[PDB]
């Protein structure tokens, strides 16, 4: 598409009618371009900013810091330009990612859950930056996922059934400038949740994949479909144009799966721009210990275990990672 369909959400979602009719043009606006902007308020778009500010500021400490702030109990943490992979070839963002901050007193740590653990934070300006910026994400998640329900015709709390205490997360990202033989940021791929909520600087470099009529679409959970690399030099690929004053939405692997693809997880990629570029990337995911099930398929026996799916996902993006090798050596998995 040439123009994105730009939404607003209220404060509370009841199940009014207006809601319904949200709802309805929010699943309508998914299958037909893959992804749909909302307008934030002035509180939203602070909090956008600032979580900007502060992972340039972050960007600017010497490698050797940035590097220390690693994990072997959580993913949370610093992720070298190069050292994610996509479909076995490296991205090229420096990353920061802020999984569910737990001390080594809870009991899911002392139980030796998988993925589960403190964040290693820079400092604590950092910390609350995050954190703020990702309560907001949070309650704008919540709205969508009812949202989304009452546009099925389903109950309100379908989907935030799942998301109490939700494993949600985020990807706080730098992408650096392009060279003349290497443009690729991130290849083409799909997330793993119920909900992608995104937030670009000005330069640009996001784009999208909508349902394309007739083309299937792999499904990500399953052992051999990854998305990952499908339909990367292939059109249509919709440019995610920077736009003031909105975030974007999109679906994950969860809502493919739960809606029998009647939404689809949103192909995406990014592109190296010549000049840096700074994105975050939000995660609104159910439950750690959540199943998904089919929503209109009756009798599926069929389950998603998401966290499974999470531990599964981060383990091939990270394989060399001390999380990952920890999880190897302890059988976590
Ligand atoms: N942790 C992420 N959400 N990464 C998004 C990029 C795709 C990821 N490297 C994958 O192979 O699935
Ligand atoms: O850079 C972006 O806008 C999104 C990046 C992304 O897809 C991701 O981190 O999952
Ligand atoms: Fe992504």
């Amino acid at each position: 598409m040439t123009n994105l369909q730009t939404f607003e959400l209220p404060t509370e979602v009841t199940g009014c009618a207006a809601d319904i009719s949200l709802g309805r043009a929010l699943i309508q606006a998914w299958q037909k371009d893959g992804i749909f902007q909302i307008k934030t308020d002035s509180e939203q778009d602070r909090k956008t900013q600032e979580a900007m500010a502060a992972s340039k500021q972050f960007c600017k400490e010497p490698l050797t810091f940035k590097s220390s702030c690693v994990s072997d109990l959580t993913y949370s943490g610093y992720v070298a330009s190069g050292e994610e992979v996509t479909a076995g070839k490296p991205d090229f963002p420096e990353i920061f990612t802020v999984c569910k901050d737990l001390s080594v007193g809870d009991q899911r740590v002392k139980a030796g859950w998988p993925c589960h653990g403190p964040v290693p934070w820079p400092n604590n300006t950092y910390q609350k930056s995050m954190k703020t910026f990702m309560e907001e994400l949070g309650l704008a998640g919540e709205r969508l996922l009812k949202l989304t329900a009452l546009g099925f015709e389903l109950p309100i709390n379908t989907f935030t059934d799942l998301t109490r205490d939700g494993w949600h997360h985020m990807r706080v990202l730098r992408f650096p400038p392009q060279t003349s033989t290497l443009s690729r940021g991130i290849g083409a791929h799909t997330d793993y949740g119920l909900l992608v909520i995104a937030a670009q600087d000005d330069v640009g470099g996001l784009y999208i994949r909508p349902p394309v009529e007739g083309e299937k679409r792999n499904r990500n959970w399953l052992p051999g479909e990854s998305s990952a690399g499908m339909f990367e030099h292939d059109e249509p690929w919709t440019f995610v144009t920077p736009t003031p004053g909105v975030w974007t939405v999109f679906p994950g692997d969860i809502l493919q799966f739960m809606t029998g693809g009647q939404l689809l997880s949103t192909p995406h990629k990014v592109k190296l721009n010549t000049r840096e570029r700074f994105a975050c990337a939000y995660f609104h995911e159910p439950n750690f210990e959540a199943s998904a099930y089919p929503l209109f398929e009756p009798s599926a026996n069929e389950r998603i275990h998401y966290g499974e799916h999470f531990t599964n996902m981060f383990m091939r993006c990270y394989p060399d990672r001390i999380t990952t090798q920890r999880i190897n050596k302890e059988n976590r998995l």
